[PDB]
């Protein structure tokens, strides 16, 4: 595959996307050809000139500004059609609740086929794409949900934890994550001011810069979030390990410190054949980035997928139905 | 699929096998229909009375004494022709080294087609395996191997966990094993005494009674075994992850206490895209059996090559390969 490498593309490039083609600029057998963000795009058959296309945007608004880049209002329409891509990571904000179904019925529209993969937050988002199953499925697309951090790297390492268990009876996750650059956040922070006591998607959205340090301030800079709303549930039940209601995932974001504020960890609790109640604990190590946690398994479910795709199975895939392969 | 639920039978019957049966019985979309050992089987497309099977085998030496059983000296072979079995967990002591590969082999000349699952733990067992490849597709059945608690599970997460990294340093098993029923061990322990300083499977396997309890007098009951030969090394290999001689295998079993000498645990380190080397940690609980850890795994792998197979999938599979399915 070093000769065929799987040309790969992202859409989106905020701190995420822009990550996402870091981690992708030294493996052989995959090549990033493709990003678009809201007001261009950048096609590339030979590769992307990563440091080109951050400072396009960074500097100029747009990897449409980039050597080689297009500017755009349709940049998504334009890009599915020009070039020839493999598979897309879907590197968005879900900013309204129902912009990744939105860009998925795009790319349904399109005729295209090939590989999808997000890392989608919210059960409600990930509701939206389990609608578009059959859509997915004849338009001949494999679909990766939830293959981020958490969900995703976390959730399926429950769904192997779980395998000791005659039932499950609890699954827990605790993230923690320190910014390092407030610029590479900033754009997504709203999505998790959202879980806040008293937020939601909409009002988190319309915030200003002034009224979100405003409330950092009061807290500060911390955002400790509780039982949120996160597609790890309904993708461990799908998967058939327990009900959506035994899944809890909490976290901490240090928007002040590079340093996670505590160790990202899952908690598998059940009870074993022999009537024993015990727990199983994934833990991650504190200087794995939210960016390595998150578009590392992200290219690995690409990969994945990929594999899904070209034993012709299509439709929606979660994180917690298949093994996500290494990416060399 | 509780009105047509997965048949499947058990090889081998000695504490694991046992185990096994237990663990199957309140499976809903699961049935245990067939059980042999080396001088009898016991066939029972209703579903096995385990209490009965057991009882046979451990006052009767067979469960050919079982009522509804069967003596034979080629039970193995008798028993395939036998019955409708999906597929077989492979409770088998690898004893000699050469006689998974050739129950397999049986299984191969049968006609037979379905799924097989293993729990091997030597590299060189695994590797007869590997020799059999197209033989296994070609016969039309999904090889499930290595697929217990290491191999297995631990491996498995290894697997995942690999995914925040670029590159992989270490994968490193420590387990911890009490026995709690001294002779639901015996008859396994000299595969374990074999990765003694200066022993071999020749030599344990040869070993008496008498000579097993004057090693363990020696050492208190305690066996503590360092770079072990284990198939975890092949498996990641095999998936890509890492070289076979970045995993190394070690672990404790204390032959005279039922509680874990410690802790069961994987640890990967690696390098992430960001220059950034960390470790993540996967702990499996203290009150987790060998035996739910190994034969959970094991059908959750059975009901995932399953899968496999009613898709066309047929040949060898490892841990590493697939996401285990949770039986209920
Ligand atoms: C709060 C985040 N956006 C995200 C979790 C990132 C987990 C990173 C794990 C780690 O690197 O330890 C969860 C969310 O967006 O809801
Ligand atoms: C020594 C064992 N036979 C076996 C490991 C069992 C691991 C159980 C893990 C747990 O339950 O914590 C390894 C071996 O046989 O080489």
């Amino acid at each position: 595959n070093s000769l065929a490498p799987l040309r790969v593309g992202i859409l989106g490039f905020g701190g995420l996307g822009q990550a996402a083609a870091r981690l992708l600029a030294p493996k052989q057998e995959m090549k990033l050809v493709a990003v678009a963000d809201r007001h261009g795009y950048l096609y590339d058959a030979d590769g992307i000139d990563v440091d080109n296309a951050v400072q396009a945007y960074t500097q100029q608004g747009s990897v449409g500004k980039a050597k080689k880049g297009q500017m755009s209002e349709q940049s998504i329409e334009d890009l599915i059609g020009e070039g020839e891509v493999d598979g897309y990571f879907l590197a968005l904000p879900n900013l309204p609740n129902t912009f990744m179904a939105d860009v998925t019925r795009q790319f349904i529209a399109s005729g295209w086929q090939g590989v999808l993969v997000d890392a989608l937050a919210r059960t409600s988002a990930v509701e939206q794409l389990i609608t578009l199953r059959e859509d997915l499925a004849q338009a001949g697309i494999t679909y990766m949900t939830g293959c981020g951090a958490t969900p995703g790297l976390l959730t399926a390492a429950a769904a192997i934890a779980s395998q000791s268990f005659q039932e499950i009876h609890q699954v827990k996750i605790t993230f923690g994550v320190g910014i390092a650059n407030w610029e590479a956040y900033r754009a997504t922070i709203r999505e998790d001011i959202a879980h806040m006591p008293g937020y939601n998607v909409d009002k988190a959205q319309a915030m200003t810069d002034a009224e979100v340090a405003a409330l950092l301030d009061q807290t500060n800079g911390i955002l400790a979030l509780e039982d949120m709303e996160h597609a790890d549930d309904i993708m461990l039940e799908l998967a058939g390990i327990c009900h959506r209601d035994q899944v809890t995932v909490g976290g901490v974001v240090d928007t002040r410190n590079p340093k996670k504020p505590l160790s990202t960890h899952v908690k598998i609790t059940g009870r074993t054949f022999e009537g024993k109640i015990s727990s199983h604990t994934f833990t991650l190590g504190d200087e794995t980035s939210m960016a390595a946690n998150v578009c590392g398994p992200a290219f690995g479910y690409l990969k994945a997928g990929y594999g899904l795709h070209r034993q012709g199975l299509k439709g929606l895939f979660t994180a917690a139905d298949v093994m996500p392969k290494f990416v060399r």
